[PDB]
Protein backbone atom coordinates (compact mmCIF):
# COMPACT_ATOMS: atom_id res chain seq x y z
CA UNK A 1 0.00 0.00 0.00
CA UNK A 2 2.68 2.80 -1.48
CA UNK A 3 1.64 6.26 0.40
CA UNK A 4 2.09 9.73 -1.58
CA UNK A 5 5.03 9.29 1.21
CA UNK A 6 6.78 7.05 -0.58
CA UNK A 7 8.51 9.11 -3.36
CA UNK A 8 9.80 11.87 -0.61
CA UNK A 9 10.88 9.21 1.89
CA UNK A 10 13.08 7.08 -0.70
CA UNK A 11 14.55 10.39 -1.66
CA UNK A 12 15.93 10.73 1.33
CA UNK A 13 16.73 7.16 1.61
CA UNK A 14 18.64 7.54 -1.76
CA UNK A 15 20.70 10.72 -0.46
CA UNK A 16 18.93 12.50 -3.21
CA UNK A 17 21.55 15.69 -3.51
CA UNK A 18 18.53 17.74 -4.90
CA UNK A 19 16.25 16.41 -1.47
CA UNK A 20 17.79 19.40 0.64
CA UNK A 21 14.66 19.77 2.46
CA UNK A 22 11.70 17.27 4.27
CA UNK A 23 8.72 19.84 5.05
CA UNK A 24 5.60 17.54 5.71
CA UNK A 25 4.16 20.16 8.18
CA UNK A 26 0.51 19.99 8.32
CA UNK A 27 0.18 16.37 6.42
CA UNK A 28 -3.27 15.32 7.33
CA UNK A 29 -2.39 12.21 5.68
CA UNK A 30 0.81 11.31 7.42
CA UNK A 31 1.04 9.03 10.03
CA UNK A 32 3.85 8.49 13.38
CA UNK A 33 5.08 5.40 11.43
CA UNK A 34 5.68 7.16 8.88
CA UNK A 35 7.28 10.19 10.63
CA UNK A 36 9.61 7.41 12.21
CA UNK A 37 10.71 6.08 8.86
CA UNK A 38 11.88 9.75 7.40
CA UNK A 39 13.59 10.28 10.84
CA UNK A 40 15.78 7.29 10.16
CA UNK A 41 15.95 7.80 6.97
CA UNK A 42 17.74 11.17 8.12
CA UNK A 43 20.16 9.72 10.48
CA UNK A 44 23.01 9.02 7.34
CA UNK A 45 21.72 11.28 4.73
CA UNK A 46 23.97 13.81 3.98
CA UNK A 47 21.72 16.19 1.60
CA UNK A 48 19.07 17.06 4.16
CA UNK A 49 19.35 20.53 5.69
CA UNK A 50 15.69 21.47 7.74
CA UNK A 51 13.42 19.00 9.00
CA UNK A 52 10.15 20.60 9.27
CA UNK A 53 6.89 18.29 10.41
CA UNK A 54 4.65 21.08 12.47
CA UNK A 55 1.52 20.40 12.96
CA UNK A 56 1.58 16.44 12.23
CA UNK A 57 0.36 14.88 15.45
CA UNK A 58 3.83 14.06 16.26
CA UNK A 59 4.31 12.33 19.55
CA UNK A 60 7.07 11.92 22.34
CA UNK A 61 7.73 8.34 20.17
CA UNK A 62 8.77 10.61 17.46
CA UNK A 63 10.79 12.84 19.01
CA UNK A 64 12.86 10.07 20.57
CA UNK A 65 13.48 8.63 17.16
CA UNK A 66 14.38 12.83 16.49
CA UNK A 67 16.75 12.48 19.56
CA UNK A 68 18.65 9.53 18.24
CA UNK A 69 18.74 10.57 14.92
CA UNK A 70 19.88 14.01 15.88
CA UNK A 71 23.37 11.70 17.63
CA UNK A 72 24.37 10.88 13.84
CA UNK A 73 23.16 13.74 11.95
CA UNK A 74 25.57 16.11 10.97
CA UNK A 75 23.61 17.42 8.55
CA UNK A 76 20.51 19.17 9.68
CA UNK A 77 20.51 22.98 11.11
CA UNK A 78 16.85 23.24 11.51
CA UNK A 79 14.20 20.89 13.00
CA UNK A 80 10.19 22.30 13.26
CA UNK A 81 8.44 20.36 15.74
CA UNK A 82 5.74 23.27 16.03
CA UNK A 83 1.89 22.38 17.22
CA UNK A 84 2.22 18.59 17.76
CA UNK A 85 1.61 16.26 20.59
CA UNK A 86 5.18 16.19 22.36
CA UNK A 87 5.50 16.28 26.06
CA UNK A 88 8.18 17.46 28.13
CA UNK A 89 9.61 13.66 27.75
CA UNK A 90 10.29 14.19 24.70
CA UNK A 91 11.36 17.34 23.90
CA UNK A 92 14.06 16.65 27.03
CA UNK A 93 15.08 13.73 25.33
CA UNK A 94 15.81 16.44 22.40
CA UNK A 95 17.96 17.90 24.43
CA UNK A 96 19.93 15.47 26.15
CA UNK A 97 20.76 14.50 22.32
CA UNK A 98 21.96 17.96 21.64
CA UNK A 99 24.76 17.05 24.28
CA UNK A 100 25.79 14.89 21.16
CA UNK A 101 25.37 17.29 18.44
CA UNK A 102 27.22 20.16 17.49
CA UNK A 103 24.99 21.48 14.01
CA UNK A 104 21.84 21.22 14.63
CA UNK A 105 21.62 25.47 14.85
CA UNK A 106 17.62 25.92 15.19
CA UNK A 107 14.96 24.08 16.97
CA UNK A 108 11.52 24.95 17.38
CA UNK A 109 8.62 23.54 19.30
CA UNK A 110 5.76 26.40 19.68
CA UNK A 111 2.33 25.21 20.79
CA UNK A 112 1.93 22.15 22.00
CA UNK A 113 -0.74 20.37 22.98
CA UNK A 114 -0.05 20.72 26.93
CA UNK A 115 2.94 22.94 27.97
CA UNK A 116 5.82 21.16 29.13
CA UNK A 117 5.49 22.39 32.25
CA UNK A 118 8.04 24.57 35.00
CA UNK A 119 10.18 21.37 35.56
CA UNK A 120 10.89 20.57 32.17
CA UNK A 121 11.89 24.52 31.64
CA UNK A 122 14.43 24.43 34.30
CA UNK A 123 15.74 20.93 32.64
CA UNK A 124 15.96 22.82 29.33
CA UNK A 125 17.96 25.37 30.65
CA UNK A 126 20.15 23.64 32.39
CA UNK A 127 20.95 21.09 29.53
CA UNK A 128 22.08 23.83 27.13
CA UNK A 129 24.43 25.07 29.37
CA UNK A 130 26.57 22.26 28.05
CA UNK A 131 25.60 23.06 23.77
CA UNK A 132 27.20 25.92 22.34
CA UNK A 133 25.77 25.33 19.13
CA UNK A 134 22.51 25.87 19.47
CA UNK A 135 21.74 29.72 17.80
CA UNK A 136 17.59 29.74 17.80
CA UNK A 137 14.83 28.23 20.18
CA UNK A 138 11.56 28.58 19.06
CA UNK A 139 9.60 28.28 22.42
CA UNK A 140 8.23 31.07 24.76
CA UNK A 141 9.36 29.93 28.63
CA UNK A 142 6.84 30.61 31.19
CA UNK A 143 9.13 30.58 33.70
CA UNK A 144 11.45 33.77 33.59
CA UNK A 145 14.10 32.01 34.99
CA UNK A 146 14.43 29.38 32.38
CA UNK A 147 12.81 32.29 29.85
CA UNK A 148 16.35 34.84 30.24
CA UNK A 149 18.58 32.27 30.73
CA UNK A 150 18.45 30.57 27.47
CA UNK A 151 18.37 34.36 26.00
CA UNK A 152 21.48 34.84 27.51
CA UNK A 153 22.85 30.75 26.60
CA UNK A 154 21.74 31.96 23.02
CA UNK A 155 23.62 35.48 22.92
CA UNK A 156 26.38 33.19 24.22
CA UNK A 157 26.24 30.61 21.86
CA UNK A 158 25.97 33.81 18.68
CA UNK A 159 29.12 35.23 20.08
CA UNK A 160 30.84 32.03 20.08
CA UNK A 161 30.19 31.26 16.63
CA UNK A 162 30.39 34.60 15.08
CA UNK A 163 34.08 34.33 16.93
CA UNK A 164 34.86 30.74 15.53
CA UNK A 165 33.69 31.89 11.89
CA UNK A 166 35.76 35.31 11.77
CA UNK A 167 38.83 32.56 13.32
CA UNK A 168 38.30 30.30 10.29
CA UNK A 169 37.74 33.05 7.78
CA UNK A 170 41.35 34.90 8.90
CA UNK A 171 42.88 30.77 9.33
CA UNK A 172 42.75 31.04 5.51
CA UNK A 173 43.67 34.53 5.26
CL1 LIG B 1 16.74 10.89 26.98
NA1 LIG C 1 18.13 4.89 5.91
NA1 LIG D 1 25.35 14.62 15.71
NA1 LIG E 1 39.32 41.95 12.61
Amino acid sequence: APSIFDEPLERVKNNDPEMTEVNVNNSDCITNEILVRFTEALEFNTVVKLFALANTRADDHVAFAIAIMLKANKTITSLNLDSNHITGKGILAIFRALLQNNTLTELRFHNQRHICGGKTEMEIAKLLKENTTLLKLGYHFELAGPRMTVTNLLSRNMDKQRQKRLQEQRQAQ
